[PDB]
């Protein structure tokens, strides 16, 4: 009599009419006096005695399973599951009538082919895991295993590396730490950023409105650190709701993937006006604003799948609610994989090439310009110092050229403005002017009048600091805080991007491949690490905003 027993748990004993009206073991009446009267044969005036509860209910289950051999769709079901699984269809079918579990017709077949974790799957997402879930789970449960070990024994723990590791100092002790510091830096840093972004820089380039999104993105996820370091410091246990968890969780992973995606926009638009400068510095800022709105409105659909599942378990052993460390439906690591696996592709690898290769471009072409400026002067210089007519019109040549690259390069001034425009022609015609001295000097330096050649020089060192000079003054200067830039990037993905995307996929990995993952403990590391980023995008905007500098340096 084990279908006895095991429907007894499920569905109680009360011999009043309650409310879930019913009475007895499961016994429903209407969807309740008058059904009990004729059901018994006498008035029991809503109390029932203890016997006949029992006989009602022996009645319940001999007539569940007549329908189920009746129906054409449970029937063959039926005559494939073992004994126990057996159970676990008529508690169904006492639960939902014949007809309501005849509708998981695609579970039944699965049923039937013996692919157990399949239909445990499809099971767990209806609106009867909706309404009843503890219920549901141990009949999933007893169909998944086939044995009657879901009513044996209620959920008390995890497993034994993660209960460890939930009660231990690394989660208690030196994850609150990390985070205090992350608030204390991440907090004032950022909301100065944002302060002067909006309220101190008056230029509006696409790369202060990149920048204006990650201080929001940081700013966002960590004003709920303290209730984050609390939730630590007490051992790993959320008294706060579930909505207020899935609040964390979600602005947490919200940070996370803005974060790689205005890096993207910031090092590629940064990294564009420089190969192939425009000048539309009012819509290309309107343009950098709709992408930030495209970017913040695909995350918010993107991050969803977060928002909405159960976030918080209680765990009896361990007397604590834990938020995000523990899954509540281990069923749905099949889903969880994928999601993690396809952002780790789209939204992490993705961007990582389109940063990469930006600052690629970038470095090389700030590198090109930074040694035209470094061959005008060094050949310059050597005029000055030769006197033989072979170097003089040596240096020439090479000076030459190297101010005909200059002049198709993108001076670090005129950054926004487009290369048709007056200032970008008052750029070419300042080397114009010099070049055509420069063939001065070689028509003497040509004609054999070497020493009239070298006093030809130093009306090239006049027309260099006019109309040269000026533009390229401090551009090896710029080019050593697009190298840091690309550096503090690299540092950034190193400890924030790369350890959290890659074991998400392997963490979620383990447990849909053996139930529990040995990297629990470093893909806890790697979330707490992950929150770095926040603390390293302050030295993003050092080397990127000329705005925020002032305001950093005149603080400390
Ligand atoms: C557009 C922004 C705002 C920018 C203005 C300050 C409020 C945030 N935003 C973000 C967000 C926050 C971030 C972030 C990216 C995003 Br997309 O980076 C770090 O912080 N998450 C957001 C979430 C919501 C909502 O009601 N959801 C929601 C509610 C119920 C259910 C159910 N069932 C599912 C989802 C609304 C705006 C959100
Ligand atoms: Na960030």
């Amino acid at each position: 009599s084990n279908i006895f027993e095991m429907l007894r748990i499920d569905e109680g004993l009360r011999l009043k009419i309650y409310k879930d009206y019913t009475i007895g073991i499961g016994h429903l009446l209407t969807k309740a006096k008058s059904e009990l009267d004729k059901a018994i044969g006498r008035n029991t005036n809503g109390v029932i005695t203890k016997d006949e509860a029992e006989k009602l209910f022996n009645q319940d289950v001999d007539a569940a399973v007549r329908g189920i051999l009746r129906n054409a769709k449970l029937k063959p079901v039926y005559d494939s599951l073992d004994a126990v699984r057996r159970a676990a269809l008529i508690n169904m079918v006492f639960q939902m009538g014949e007809t309501g579990v005849a509708g998981f017709t695609n579970s039944l077949r699965m049923l039937q082919q013996k692919r157990w974790d399949e239909a445990a799957v499809n099971l767990a997402k209806s609106r009867w895991y909706n309404q009843t879930p503890n219920r549901a789970k141990r009949v999933i449960t007893t169909f998944r295993t086939g044995t009657w070990d879901a009513y044996i024994y209620e959920f008390f723990s995890v497993d034994e590396f993660s209960a460890s590791v939930l009660t231990g100092k690394l989660t208690t002790v030196f994850l609150p730490i990390v985070y205090t510091i992350v608030f204390v830096v991440a907090l004032p840093s950022n909301g100065m950023a944002l302060w002067v972004f909006l309220f101190r820089t008056k230029k509006k380039a696409p790369a202060v409105i990149y920048m204006a999104n990650l201080a929001l993105a940081d700013l966002l996820s960590v004003i709920w650190f303290p209730l984050k370091i609390a939730y630590h410091i007490h051992g790993n246990n959320w008294i706060y709701g579930e909505a207020l968890c899935n609040v964390l969780i979600g602005f947490f992973y919200a940070n996370m993937y803005c974060s790689i995606l205005f890096l993207t926009c910031l090092s590629v638009q940064r990294a564009w006006e420089i190969v192939n400068p425009m000048g539309h510095s009012r819509k290309k800022a309107n343009i950098a604003i709709g992408i930030s709105l495209a970017i913040w409105l695909l995350i918010l659909l993107v991050t969803i799948p977060l928002y909405v599942v159960k976030q918080t378990i209680f765990i009896p052993a361990l007397q604590i609610t834990t938020c995000h460390d523990v899954l509540p439906e281990q069923l749905l690591v099949g889903d969880m994989f994928n999601y993690f696996l396809s952002l780790a592709i789209g939204v992490f690898l993705f961007p990582a090439f389109l940063t990469a290769s930006a600052y690629v471009l970038m470095i090389r072409a700030l590198a090109d310009l930074e040694d035209n400026w470094e061959t005008l002067n060094d050949n310059l210089k050597v005029i000055e110092k030769a006197d033989n007519a072979a170097q003089v019109k040596d240096a020439l040549t090479k000076m030459r050229a190297a101010a005909l690259d200059a002049q198709k390069a993108t001076p670090p001034k005129l950054e926004d403005k487009s290369p048709d425009s007056p200032e970008m022609k008052d750029f070419r015609h300042g080397f114009d002017i010099l070049v055509g001295q420069i063939d001065d000097a070689l028509k003497l330096a040509n004609e054999g009048k070497v020493k009239e050649a070298q006093a030809a020089a130093e009306q090239l060192k006049t027309t260099r600091n006019a109309y040269i000079q000026k533009y390229l003054e401090n551009s090896e200067k710029k080019r050593k805080r697009a190298i840091k830039l690309a550096v503090t990037v690299a540092a950034m993905y190193l400890i924030c991007f790369t350890p959290s995307n890659l074991l998400l996929v392997v963490h979620y990995f383990l447990i849909k491949s053996q139930g529990q993952s040995h990297v629990y403990a470093l893909y806890i590391v790697a979330l707490c690490l992950s929150t770095l980023n926040s603390c390293i995008d302050p030295f993003v905007y050092y080397f990127v905003s000329h705005d925020f500098r002032d305001h950093a340096k005149n603080a400390l």
